[PDB]
């Protein structure tokens, strides 16, 4: 169970994230609160913290594949709201 964490600038993140559960939710356990987005397929899980300027993506996996399967799943979120560039999100190692 590695953590990695994305860091991005974005305007009204929040309802990005509260539209996720909503959006994604439907065979999957979304839950919605006024922080973050917490979508988990059981063996691992992806967090969006949204604030009406700025980001945050968290994932809890017990290997890298999951790990990056879910840091990089909302780096594409991120995106499609985001119509210019590849998204220009840092993501770290998430640690060993």
């Amino acid at each position: 169970m590695f953590r990695s964490t994305s860091h991005v600038r974005t305007e009204s993140a929040a309802r990005y994230v509260n539209r996720l559960c909503k959006h994604w939710g439907h065979k999957f356990e979304v839950e919605l609160t006024p922080e973050r987005g917490f979508i988990d397929f059981g063996d691992s899980n992806c967090e969006l913290l949204a604030h009406p300027d700025h980001v945050l993506m968290i994932l809890n996996s017990p290997d890298e594949d999951s790990l990056a399967h879910m840091q990089n799943v909302v780096a594409d979120h991120l995106q499609r709201m985001a119509n210019s560039e590849s998204l220009e999100i840092a993501w770290q190692p998430a640690e060993s």
